[PDB]
């Protein structure tokens, strides 16, 4: 009942398309965690920044692994096969400074 108007959606490459955001959570060896909202398709590097920016801890000293998956600032939520309320594990180990 929000809007009963007919959307055109005539032409689009996938940018004018409707997209929803999902929220996830990641925990590190620091016993800390962060909750973020990302898109179905996007780069997880944004959450890395937000982690270092919010917790003030160096995202380089540790890495982001999803149940054994390696996420090096390029992997996407769509590629990992995951969804909202998902958990990522941050292990402490140099990932190449």
């Amino acid at each position: 009942m929000s809007d009963q108007e007919a959307k055109p959606s005539t032409e689009d490459l996938g940018d004018k398309k409707e997209g929803e955001y999902i929220k996830l959570k990641v925990i590190g060896q620091d016993s800390s965690e962060i909750h973020f909202k990302v898109k179905m398709t996007t780069h997880l590097k944004k959450l890395k920044e937000s982690y270092c920016q919010r917790q003030g801890v160096p995202m380089n000293s540790l890495r982001f692994l999803f149940e054994g998956q390696r996420i090096a600032d390029n992997h996407t939520p769509k590629e990992l096969g995951m969804e909202e309320e998902d958990v990522i594990e941050v292990y402490q180990e140099q990932t190449g400074g």
